[PDB]
């Protein structure tokens, strides 16, 4: 119920010579779906005040996707850890799941030079976007 | 007349300088050409593709940033015999940031030669001439 | 050992605003490192005769990478299945393992419309490049 | 005088038409500029970056393909006060396939303005002047 929803229009440049969306495009669309999450950690989205660092990703390529039809990225929180969070995410096209992903990010405080227990205000915000399939 | 395409910049589109990287700009211009490609190839199928770029010009007027939407405006400047010239701009925060021209030819991948743009495509393109 | 080695020069457009190589670049570099495997399946690298379809990937981001120094992609065959294979792969910079990956491809025969068991001749040649960590 | 950069094309750099996508050509041109960036900024630190592009043009002469290396030739066509014009070509199979001209300025981010190229950089640039027919 609580996931973020991001509609994207595929581009010719995101295909490859096989005629489908290229596999390296999927992490690009998944990162696009994390936008609202990034915004919770860095409200002005300034790279001066950037906090989010990926440490792991996994993607299952379930069905091929095509240039010419929109896709929808669903992005939710599978686990809120201490200094990390594990995202669950899916890409759909034509109402069919085509890619499923998980990613783990660490909230890194560059000012203090250490991973930072996610502040409480953020945890509350994140709890209302939990998605556990 | 012109097409309007709203895009949400991505972190991967910036570089270490902290702005949108110059190579993103042509990617965004190509995205604004979508409705043009559709006039040439209505089902956007690659087996029926007929567009080949021959020239591109880009003026980078102002820096763009991750975190705010940009808008691509794309229109036809010239419909030539085999080529067409696209005039195109990208705006962020109500400011023109990039201005572009690109030239494509109508291309027949079956015979390997550029080909005159068909009357019925010219007809469809004429609405979108600046 | 027996894995493939691919030296790559990072590009400015591959970094992001945080100032390191962006995470979406790593799967692009891994794919570049699979070049000799693709050639085994499609000797002329023609897309009309393409067969390699990715079905899954995972990446561990061990250390940050930077524009300004080359990287080395090491790509080995971890497993040769029937219709699929598993690739184990790493990216090093400055002599430090910065990313570790696994990917699974299927040999998809676009002519017969379904997955193809890997032909005996490719199987023998793939065996020349196995690497299990 | 010119720099020479050999690049191995990647599957992700093609599109569904079966050839290298036009948006890859500026990415390859930016890679050929690497040693020019180094003249401005020896250690390629983003903290000390100076170059901002103001204009680019590309002539696409012949289509390029995945599966054969390409070579980028890059030289300085003119050194202005605050700007320089770079002339660049990309070759595949011994044939010129793209020609480019780009204009960068030396930019001060601390003051937010282009500024005269300093004498010590100008001295370096003069050695890489390339002005073809
Ligand atoms: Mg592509
Ligand atoms: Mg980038």
């Amino acid at each position: 119920n609580a996931m973020f929803t991001t509609v994207i229009t595929p581009r010719v440049s995101e295909t490859d010579g096989v005629g489908h969306i290229n596999n390296t495009t999927v992490p690009v669309w998944f990162e696009a779906g994390r936008h609202e999450i990034f915004k919770l950690f860095t409200p002005d989205l300034s790279f001066k005040r950037w906090r989010m660092v990926i440490i792991r990703m996994e993607v299952d390529y379930v069905n091929q996707m095509y240039y010419g039809q929109d896709v929808t990225v669903y992005t939710g929180i599978e686990r809120i850890g201490n200094t990390s969070l594990t995202i669950y995410e899916e890409i759909h096209q034509n109402g069919v799941v085509c890619a499923k992903g998980r990613s783990v990010y660490v909230n890194f405080n560059f000012d203090t030079g250490r991973p930072e227990p996610i502040p409480d205000d953020i945890r509350v915000k994140l709890r209302e976007h939990v998605w556990q399939p």
